[PDB]
């Protein structure tokens, strides 16, 4: 007797900031928004988009450890190899927004998304 994860909608603003630990061109390639869709997939799709776009992904992939709670999965390219980690599982809509808020902060990227919908 338990529901699924929550739902959110971010608006990926490539006019805001790119990184500068993220490739500015790939920041213009990725979509205009992620949502409306599930909390856990919206947060991971910002994060792994950033790590994939990342200048010096080898170091950027250090700003997220594998978290053995068994939540989401971030994929990336390190030393020519393809490496993936685990995230913690979420159920609150605030934790979507707050998850990538911490990660983008360590990359100095901000205004790259906006959880506030145009209704």
């Amino acid at each position: 007797g338990s529901h699924m994860m929550s739902t959110v909608c971010v608006y990926v603003n490539k006019h805001g900031n790119f990184g500068p630990h993220l490739d500015p061109k790939r920041i213009q390639q990725l979509p205009d928004h992620f949502g409306p869709g599930p909390v856990n997939v919206v947060l991971r799709r910002i994060v792994q988009a950033c790590v994939d776009c990342a200048l010096e992904t080898k170091t950027v992939f250090g700003y997220l450890k594998p978290d053995n709670r068994g939540g989401e999965v971030i994929t990336a390219s390190f030393d020519g190899e393809t490496h993936s980690i685990q995230l913690p599982p979420v159920n609150s809509a605030s934790f979507a927004l707050r998850f990538l808020e911490n990660f983008c902060h360590s990359l100095q990227c901000d205004n790259l998304l906006s959880s506030q919908p145009f209704s």
